[PDB]
């Protein structure tokens, strides 16, 4: 069988088709154009883009295929390291912090978190009810600074206070710039290229801030003695219960990484997307705003009460379903192996896995797949498995996952609680690209309620 494969550029194969700043959405269109399984050529590589349940649920197979890291991942392990995020699975470092450092983001862990994550969520909300009558929200520049900000303190006991600036932080600064070159480093023919001297030496000069501050922290902290019980704290103390080993303050620093870009960008965009989808959608957004008020009774919402807020949990699914802002992972074949009775493939051949198509794949969800409607998950263990995969797979799996969806519930419930919003612009969805997803240039007014704190 002839797997399907997009327009060809001659020696160059299909590579240009990806010189373009809105990729994701490009392959998308070509997987609606191709259906669930085409081939990606380049000169030297090779791989097949999934976008149905179908072939999706046999890739998603543990015995058959593990993570691979994509070339956007090899080019993020520069600054990110051998963290959990840019690690092989056969990595020693990756078992071990995954050992240490899951029990840390369990549900059950964000009863230690929610005070904090409450701290910075009062900061969005004051800044908000500070605001003059004709003024507007910059969504995502805001949810920015409130995930950012979250991981910080509830991580690291570190504030970016975030709230106090235009300027958006040095680390950060470095963080985003270095993002970018990877991004960049992709559609990029001929590396040692004496034209991008420069560029590697701004890169070089952002992993020297990065590294810098975090193991400052780290020193600090060890030095000071001091004792939160947060992320850093068990990582500083925690032995993993397999090899009876820490993790070394190298490792140490690529995790605290990790977790400032995973930590605090997808989580962002969840926002951003779940206020842009409830704007457009006046029904959802009362009865989310209904149960807010039903719910979060106090001046302060609790940890119990957060877990409450049903329905924009639902809201929150249904933005990850349409617009998952981690909207890719790659796998590789462990041993050969048929692919949906049709496709062999052998040991060491890719796959990417489509976010953002698997979850509007007709044959799970409908003819409707485009329309809001959070109501698709009344009950969230009716879907099938492997159908909605926001988070990835396995153990594999994104660490931080209840982390986001606590700190986005209480958000999106305080929110909810003491403003009305507007969509005064009539805004029209342009979704950036910077490997994770955002709607650019998302504005809004809020009226408040007059709720106090
Ligand atoms: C809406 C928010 C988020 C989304 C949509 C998201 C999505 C994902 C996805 C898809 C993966 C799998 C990557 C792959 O297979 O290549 C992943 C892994 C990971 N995520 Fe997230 N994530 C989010 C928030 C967070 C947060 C808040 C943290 C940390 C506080 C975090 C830390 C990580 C880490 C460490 C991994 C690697 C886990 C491992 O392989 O051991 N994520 N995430
Ligand atoms: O990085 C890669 O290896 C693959 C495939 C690829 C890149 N170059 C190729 C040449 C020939 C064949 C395949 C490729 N790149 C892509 O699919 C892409 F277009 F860059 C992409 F979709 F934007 C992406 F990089 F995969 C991606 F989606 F941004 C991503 F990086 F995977 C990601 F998803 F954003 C992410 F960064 F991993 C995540 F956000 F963390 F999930």
């Amino acid at each position: 069988k002839e797997m399907p494969q997009p327009k060809t550029f001659g020696e160059l194969k299909n590579l240009p088709l990806l010189n373009t700043d809105k990729p994701v959405q490009a392959l998308m269109k070509i997987a609606d154009e191709l259906g669930e399984i085409f081939k990606f050529e380049a000169p030297g590589r090779v791989t097949r883009y999934l976008s149905s349940q179908r072939l999706i649920k046999e890739a998603c197979d543990e015995s058959r295929f593990d993570k691979n890291l994509s070339q956007a991942l090899k080019f993020v392990r520069d600054f990110a390291g051998d963290g959990l995020f840019t690690s092989w699975t056969h990595e020693k470092n990756w078992k071990k912090a995954h050992n240490i450092l899951l029990p840390s983001f369990s549900q059950q862990a964000m009863k230690g978190y929610h005070a904090m994550m409450v701290d910075i969520a009062v900061q969005l909300v004051q800044k908000w009810e500070r605001l003059n009558a004709d003024e507007h929200i910059e969504v995502p520049e805001d949810m920015t600074r409130l995930t950012l900000d979250t991981i910080g303190l509830c991580g690291f006991n570190y504030r970016f206070n975030s709230f106090y600036r235009d300027q958006p932080h040095p680390f950060i600064t470095s963080m985003v710039r270095a993002l970018d070159e990877a991004m960049n480093k992709l559609q990029r023919a001929n590396p040692d290229d004496p034209a991008y001297d420069e560029n590697k030496r701004q890169f070089q000069e952002d992993i020297k801030v990065m590294n810098d501050l975090v193991d400052k922290i780290i020193a600090d902290r060890k030095a000071s003695g001091e004792q939160s019980d947060d992320l850093l704290t068990h990582m500083l103390n925690g032995k993993d219960p397999e090899t009876g080993e820490p993790l070394d303050d190298e490792n140490i620093r690529y995790q605290i990484i990790t977790f400032l870009i995973a930590g605090h960008e997808t989580t962002s965009g969840l926002l951003s997307f779940a206020l842009y989808f409830l704007v457009k959608n006046p029904h959802v957004l009362q009865k989310a705003a209904e149960e807010a008020a039903r719910v979060l009774v106090d001046p302060v919402p609790s940890y119990k009460q957060v877990k409450q807020l049903k329905y924009v949990g639902m809201v929150l699914n249904e933005a990850l379903r349409l617009w998952p802002t981690a909207p890719a992972f790659s796998l590789y074949a462990k041993e050969d192996t048929v692919l949906g009775g049709e496709y062999p493939l052998e040991k060491g051949d890719e796959l990417m896995v489509l976010i953002p198509q698997l979850h509007r794949d007709k044959t799970i969800w409908g003819d409707d797949v485009e329309e809001f409607r959070p109501e698709r998950f009344e009950n969230p263990s009716a879907i099938p498995q492997h159908a909605f995969k926001p988070f990835g797979n396995g153990q594999r799996a994104c660490i931080g996952q209840q982390f986001a969806l606590h700190e986005a519930t209480l958000v999106l419930g305080m929110m909810l609680k003491h403003f009305d919003f507007e969509d005064h612009t009539n805004y029209e969805l342009d979704i950036k690209e910077t490997l994770t997803l955002k709607p650019e240039g998302f504005v809004v007014k809020a009226k408040s309620k007059k709720i106090p704190l």
